[PDB]
This record gives structure tokens, C-alpha cells and sequence, in this order.
């Protein structure tokens, strides 16, 4: 069982000796240890413990100012981002963000701010479609650090999952469409997946940050307007590392095998089995390659 008030004051990475320590657990040894199991890297130098951060902590007022006018929440652990902008949706606008450090439910062994992991809320008419929409926050993160996506919601570099996407639905009565968007990107992680340390080595989470969530929110725009038009499927084609390929559709009735023929006004993807082309839902099935 995670201690998470034993974690949340080992949060700020700063040394802290047992005697505070031992006032947020009660067997401390045994759940320093449990924290170690779980991937995060807690080292004991003479009496004092420190929490090591795989990349610099994030400056949460250097991200508000580089994103105004949209409110940042900063938590250095949460146990999600998406619940907080759930829990709190009454107090929030557009583009309003909760960014993290850790998140405790959710890699496994994944690291402690190793990852670019923000949720924020949007809105959309309620009338509107958001069929789509993963397609395009997708997108927008493949174009901003230069890699591919995989239908329906894969980021991927060298064919390796570089990051995660979650659209949820809020159940809250507003008169419109609200949607919570969590996005996870590894930028270092400790080690089938892949990082932007790779691709870009001197890359810093403080800039990336604001560059792909101010992407994010014109390709929403876009889509809001434009929906899932011919240019966004060109974009994708760009962006696609399975255009054109022999893919394999896992579904809840087995697999359809065929060539990949890109997506539809609905973002589904586009199979040509034998000689027919058929369409598929993202929730509902999965893409591989042959």
C-alpha cells in the first residue's frame, strides 16, 4: 500500500530527516522501501532522505505566464490529473490545466517528473461532434515534437509509444459539451517505448509544456470549425507511420487483416479487406501491424 502523505511532503525533492518523516508513516522503513518498488528513487544519505526528480521540477508561475491567460494547477503528486479537473470543474474555463508530477493511478516502474502529464478542460457546443477529437490532440502533439501518430490516440517514435491520450466526458450540467483531455508524454523515463530525451537530448519539460498545449488548443479550434475535413486528412497522412500498410484490426470478434486507407469525416480508419474498404471505431477495436 502506497504511503501518499509520506510521498506528497518527499515531493519537493528536498531533504527531510525521519523525525518529520516519521510523523507521515508509522512503519517508515518498510514504506520507503514500497516507494523504491514502485520505480521512485528515494536515497538516504547519512540522516537525510531526498526524493530524486529524473528531470528538473517544473516552475509552476513560469508555466502560468507562459500560458495566460488559461489557470495552472500545479500538484506535485495527484493521484490523477484528469480527476482534479473533474472534481473541480465548476471553478474552471477553457484551457484550464492541471499539471503533475507523479500520478499514482495510472509505465509501470514509471518515474517521478519523467513525464510531461497535464489535463485540462474543454468545451464544445452542445450540438456538437467530437468524433475525431483524439485524432487531432494526437496530431497536434505529433506536429509540435516532429514524430508519427497510430490510429486512434498513439504517439509513437521509431514505432515505439512515446506518449498516452484520455478524452473523457464530464457528467456535469452545463449546457454544453465538457470534456476532460489527459495527455502523458515521456520525456525521460527510466529503462517497447520511447522518450523525447531521444529525439531532442537538451529538450526541457518547462518549454515543451506550453508549446504543446497552446498547439493543442488552435487544432481544437480548427476542428471545431473545420471538423475532420480533407486537409486534416492529408495532415494525418503526413504524420501516419501505418498509411498504406498491411494492418491487423483487433476487434471484440477477432481480427480483420487488410491495408490501411487512412480515416474518414468520423476519424475512423479505413480498411480495404478483399475489396470492400471497412470502418472501425476507436474505443471499439485496435491497430497493428501485420
Amino acid at each position: 500500500m502506497m504511503n501518499f502523505t509520506l510521498l506528497t511532503y518527499l515531493a519537493d525533492c528536498q531533504p527531510k530527516v525521519r523525525s518529520e518523516l516519521e510523523k507521515f508513516s508509522k512503519n517508515l522503513e518498510e514504506d520507503i522501501q514500497q516507494l523504491r518498488e514502485i520505480g521512485l528513487d528515494i536515497l538516504v544519505d547519512g540522516q537525510d532522505y531526498r526524493l530524486v526528480p529524473m528531470l528538473p521540477l517544473l516552475n509552476p508561475q513560469q508555466i502560468s505566464t507562459a500560458l495566460f491567460p488559461y489557470s495552472i494547477h500545479y500538484q506535485p503528486i495527484i493521484s490523477s490529473t484528469n480527476e482534479w479537473i473533474l472534481q473541480n470543474i465548476l471553478s474552471l474555463k477553457k484551457g484550464d490545466l492541471c499539471v503533475a508530477e507523479y500520478q499514482t493511478a495510472g509505465q509501470w516502474l514509471s518515474p517521478f517528473a519523467g513525464q510531461i502529464m497535464f489535463s485540462f478542460y474543454w468545451a464544445f457546443d452542445p450540438k456538437k461532434s467530437i468524433e475525431g477529437l483524439s485524432l487531432v490532440i494526437g496530431l497536434a502533439i505529433a506536429e509540435v515534437l516532429n514524430v508519427q501518430v497510430k490510429w486512434p490516440n498513439d504517439i509513437l517514435f521509431d514505432e515505439r509509444k512515446l506518449g498516452g491520450i484520455l478524452v473523457e466526458i464530464a457528467n456535469h450540467k452545463n449546457g454544453m459539451l465538457n470534456l476532460v483531455i489527459g495527455i502523458g508524454i515521456n520525456v525521460s523515463l527510466s529503462k517497447p517505448y520511447a522518450e523525447v530525451c531521444e529525439i531532442d537530448p537538451d529538450v526541457e519539460r518547462q518549454t515543451l509544456l506550453p508549446k504543446l498545449i497552446q498547439h493543442l488548443y488552435t487544432r481544437l479550434n480548427i476542428f471545431e470549425q473545420n471538423g475532420i475535413d480533407e486537409e486534416f486528412q492529408q495532415a494525418w497522412q503526413s504524420y501516419n507511420a501505418f498509411s498504406n500498410s498491411e494492418i491487423n484490426v483487433l476487434t471484440e470478434q477477432g481480427v480483420i487483416s487488410g491495408i490501411e486507407q487512412g480515416i474518414d469525416e468520423r476519424g475512423y480508419l479505413k480498411v480495404l479487406c478483399g475489396n470492400k474498404i471497412q470502418m472501425f471505431n476507436g474505443g471499439e477495436v485496435s491497430l497493428r501491424k501485420k
